[PDB]
DNA sequence: CCGACCGCGCATCAGC
DNA sequence: GCTGATGCGC
DNA sequence: GTCGG
């Protein structure tokens, strides 16, 4: 919150670019600047000071000067007053509606929650569930609830096959006191980079969690990735918990460290780390770290026995998950 | 000045 | 059906 | 929008 006004402004600008302008690189540029400014340990006194930080250039520096002088930004004030920009921005808040669908809906005269609810037949499955839990999905999850959810997921997974390992990642693993959703990394000895010896490894787990009425809805589901909706059980006479987003990712057991690095994030941290990898001549995904050849072709997976080995390859000092919240 | 900007799973669609 | 491109979200 | 080279 030290430079909260500035970071909020950059984030609003980032969202505009992504949702309305459909300019993903401007979106990332603003997110990068917000992130660097968020961790800067001084109250920013000028745009020039800000411009010293990597990711902050001339245009953002001017915006910071305007914001510091006036408490606001004219570019944003106008954006807020633009009905078409306002409408697209709102619609993209529904899970499943992105920039393209949002602008398409607006073209068709569909621009409010009421419009969505009366045109439910124009929504795909993902969009329908996003609309249904629109309110719920914007509520954060207290770590206490995350702990209860972890306990259910771990125990239920254990009931299916004691050889499964489920790990809660995302901001939870980075020690955050609240989370937007739950991310679960899943392994089982049967599924490795070499072989898949049992079918339905993910399916069985999803099934059990639906069976106990923990998972309530499915957004998408394939052999290795589940994205859906869950809900803690409530007690007698007590109000129901909000429905929550849950993602489950089944990763080859021998590829756990790359997978846990990936699912812990943050997403900006992963982008930064992967970009650094490239500068050092490596490429990182959720499975492997590979050297890049003298032309640019990914080579063979390098041996990895800890998250820190991955840091070591790219000559970064190790950062604990708590220090990855960029 | 100017490409390059992380990397990928699932749903959905166009074209054959 | 299939492949491949796009959207969306992670 | 920013940056490296
Ligand atoms: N490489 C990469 N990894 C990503 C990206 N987006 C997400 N991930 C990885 C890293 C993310 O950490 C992880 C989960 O994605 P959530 O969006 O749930 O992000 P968080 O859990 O961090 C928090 Cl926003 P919280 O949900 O508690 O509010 O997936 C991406 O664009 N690129
Ligand atoms: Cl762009
Ligand atoms: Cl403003
Ligand atoms: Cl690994
Ligand atoms: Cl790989
Ligand atoms: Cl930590
Ligand atoms: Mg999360
Ligand atoms: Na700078
Ligand atoms: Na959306
Ligand atoms: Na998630």
């Amino acid at each position: 919150t030290l430079n909260g006004g500035i970071t909020d402004m950059l984030t609003e600008l980032a969202n505009f670019e992504k949702n309305v302008s459909q300019a993903i690189h401007k979106y990332n540029a603003y997110r990068k600047a917000a992130s660097v400014i968020a961790k800067y340990p001084h109250k920013i006194k000028s745009g020039a000071e800000a411009k010293k930080l990597p990711g902050v250039g001339t245009k953002i520096a001017e915006k910071i000067d305007e914001f510091l002088a006036t408490g606001k930004l004219r570019k944003l004030e106008k954006i807020r007053q633009d009905d078409t920009s306002s409408s697209i921005n709102f619609l993209t808040r529904v899970s499943g509606i992105g920039p393209s669908a949002a602008r398409k809906f607006v073209d068709e005269g569909i621009k409010t929650l009421e419009d969505l609810r009366k045109n439910e037949d124009k929504l795909n499955h993902h969009q329908r569930i996003g609309l249904k839990y629109f309110g719920d999905f914007e509520k954060r999850i207290p770590r206490e609830e995350m702990l209860q959810m972890q306990d259910i997921v771990l125990n239920e997974v254990k009931k299916v096959d004691s050889e499964y390992i489920a790990t809660v990642c995302g901001s939870f693993r980075r020690g955050a006191e609240s989370s937007g959703d739950m991310d679960v990394l899943l392994t089982h000895p049967s599924f490795t980079s070499e072989s898949t010896k049992q079918p339905k490894l993910l399916h069985q787990v999803v099934e059990q969690l639906q069976k106990v009425h923990f998972i309530t809805d499915t957004l998408s589901k394939g052999e290795t990735k589940f994205m859906g909706v869950c809900q803690l059980p409530s007690k007698n006479d007590e109000k129901e918990y909000p429905h929550r987003r849950i993602d489950i990712r089944l990763i080859p057991k021998d590829q756990y460290y790359c997978g846990v690095l990936y699912f812990t994030g943050s997403d900006i941290f992963n982008k930064n780390m992967r970009a650094h990898a490239l500068e050092k001549g490596f490429t990182i995904n959720e499975y492997t770290i590979r050297p890049l050849g003298v032309t640019g072709v990914a080579g063979e997976p390098l041996p990895v026995d800890s998250e820190k080995d991955i840091f070591d390859y790219i000559q970064w000092k190790y950062r604990e998950p708590k220090d990855r919240s960029e």
